[PDB]
């Protein structure tokens, strides 16, 4: 006698094998991967909607975060990233809390140093999903901590990290449809200085991402507000950016 017809919520914490803790902390690579893969194949991969109430996902997410941050086996890293992505996407907000985010966000940003296609793709997907539910550019300003973390990684000494994190930031700018106010507050004093460094990088792959960043910024705020910055860049780079705005 009610109006809603909803998808039932599911639980997964009760389905973690009793030897999960033991296997996930084993020195043997196969022990960790089998534990991760079996839980993924039989439980997580088929999950459609997760229950938040009285379900404390911190331990599990903490385990995944630790793996992403320190595991020497990139296959275990990929599996952990895939698992985190799933939990965030099926629990959504407010269930997947900022406390939960803290257990996995920096680890993922740090691990963007990985180059193996399948591994970095898994890390990328988890980061994009987390940023979808917790928009770093949120006008509320609630996620500026995440924004600062991303901006800091865009200045990382490791080229792969600068590139991947700048691409993540670009995705956030392109996906934004709920207010540009926060992005604008960070624009001239924090964002532009970093994008300029990316655009002037000696590596062409990095410069390309930088041109994309500036082009996106121009499509959002307009050309006029960046005239001073653009006029200071090398003539060739300015032209590259203008051309990218069209593409």
């Amino acid at each position: 006698s009610h109006m809603a017809s909803m998808l039932p919520e599911e639980t997964i914490l009760d389905k973690l094998p009793k030897d999960f803790q033991e296997r996930i902390t084993s020195s043997k690579w196969k022990d960790r991967v089998e534990a991760l893969e079996e839980f993924w194949d039989s439980v997580l991969s088929q999950t459609k909607k997760l229950k938040s109430t009285s379900q404390n996902y911190s331990n599990l997410l903490g385990i995944y975060g630790h793996i992403i941050q320190k595991d020497a086996n990139i296959q275990a890293v990929a599996l952990a990233a895939q698992s985190v992505e799933l939990i965030c996407d099926k629990l959504k907000t407010p269930g997947f809390s900022k406390d939960y985010v803290s257990l996995v966000f920096t680890p993922l940003l740090d691990r963007t140093k990985e180059k193996k296609p399948s591994v970095i793709e898994a890390i990328r997907k988890a980061l994009l999903t987390i940023c979808k539910y917790y928009d770093p550019l949120a006008s509320s300003g609630r996620n500026e901590d995440m924004l600062k973390d991303i901006l800091e990684h865009m200045k990382h000494k490791t080229p792969q990290i600068r590139m991947e994190c700048t691409q993540l930031f670009n995705a956030s700018m392109k996906e934004e449809k709920d207010g540009y106010s926060t992005l604008q507050r960070y624009l001239k004093d924090e964002v532009v200085p970093i994008v300029i460094q990316i655009v002037n990088d000696t590596q062409p792959a990095i410069r390309t991402i930088g041109f994309e960043s500036f082009a996106i910024l121009i499509k959002i705020f307009g050309m006029n507000t960046f005239v001073k910055t653009l006029e200071h860049l090398d003539n060739l780079k300015r032209k590259k950016i203008e051309e990218t705005v069209k593409t």
